[PDB]
């Protein structure tokens, strides 16, 4: 089997991407944030505290003839930004782009933090990291990909995120028309539960490539590119007037600037992030200070190849017995 679904930016900045997901019988379609940095499929629901729902589409298990309470199971998760959610668990039928999994754990939110409430465009998360990160207790649950894998034509999914435009998530096949050149594969460590790999270096603009190992995760659920402070300083030093602002929370730059590209290495291959992908717009409405798309990972504890990097590539998440990651230009 295979599946193919379009993913759509939630706003004009590509702050996140949503993909429609069918849950239950008859189907309930929710727009979920596919997150290769976590491993829970959770949804706004008829169980979510009413005052914490503001425009989201909710899953109502009682309206689904295939929903079953997973008795005794609960979940609770925290994300990079301090946001969180928690609740109880149902199993139900879940389909993504024509690919169906029966018996999928659907984590129903009883509680969500304010940042979720405040974002009406995201109805929940669909985690695509390794199932060892799943938070369900006392019986950990498998991700949608994990459950689907044995039915797939090939045990892979691909992320093809757009810059200010829709893109695609495919399951079970590699669309050889969606990229240019060849795919370069690179080793993955699953020891922290992430799609963790080592970039071979970077370049800023038209500058020379610096060969240096940069360990980090391929994370569709993180907006920005978070790299070591040395690398980030070298990038922003090429932008007149750019500065790290402790009050804003990172590097800012004049909105009048033309940003340089940023290149990262994948083995002997190179992925070029155009400068415009690194512009996250005014820090506040009407400001002439703009927020940068490359930020320091110092204090996070890990480097994160988030959407700013991934959207410059066609990315293969290869879930074979020894997982690997592939990157191609497009
Ligand atoms: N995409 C995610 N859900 C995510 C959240 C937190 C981190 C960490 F805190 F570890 F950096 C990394 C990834």
């Amino acid at each position: 089997s295979t599946g193919s679904a379009t993913t759509t930016p939630i706003d004009s900045l590509d702050d996140a991407y949503i993909t429609p997901v069918q849950i239950g019988t008859p189907a309930q379609t929710l727009n979920l944030d596919f997150d290769t940095g976590s491993s829970d499929l959770w949804v706004f629901s008829s169980e979510t505290t009413a005052s914490e729902v503001d425009g989201q589409t909710i899953y109502t298990p009682s309206k689904s003839t295939t929903a079953k309470l997973l008795s005794g199971a609960t979940w609770s998760i925290s994300y990079g930004d301090g946001s969180s959610s928690s609740g109880d668990v149902y199993t139900d039928t879940v389909s993504v782009g024509g690919l169906t999994v029966t018996g999928q754990a659907v984590e129903s939110a009883k509680k969500v933090s304010s940042s979720f409430t405040e974002d009406s465009t995201i109805d929940g998360l669909l985690g695509l990291a390794f199932s060892t990160l799943n938070t369900v207790s006392p019986t950990q649950q498998k991700t949608f990909f994990d459950n689907a894998k044995a039915s797939l034509d090939s045990p892979v999914f691909t992320a093809d995120l757009g810059y200010h435009a829709p893109g695609t998530y495919n399951f079970g096949f590699i669309d050889t028309t969606a990229y240019t050149g060849s795919i370069t594969y690179t080793a993955v460590s699953t020891k922290q539960g992430f799609w963790e790999w080592t970039s071979t270096g970077y370049a800023v603009g038209s500058g020379t490539f610096k060969s240096t190992s940069i360990d980090g995760i391929a994370d569709t659920g993180t907006t920005l590119l978070y790299l070591p402070a040395t690398v980030v300083s070298a990038y922003w030093a090429q932008v007149s007037g750019a500065k790290s602002s402790s009050s804003v929370g990172g590097y800012v730059f004049p909105c009048s600037a033309t940003l340089p590209s940023f290149t990262f290495g994948v083995g002997s291959a190179r992925i070029v992030i155009p400068g415009d992908y690194i512009d996250f717009g005014p820090i506040s409405t009407g400001s002439s200070s703009c927020f940068g798309g490359i930020q320091s990972s110092a204090g996070i504890g890990i480097n994160i190849f988030g959407d700013v990097a991934l959207k410059a590539a066609f990315v293969v998440f290869n879930g074979a017995t020894t997982p690997t990651l592939g990157f191609a230009s497009k």
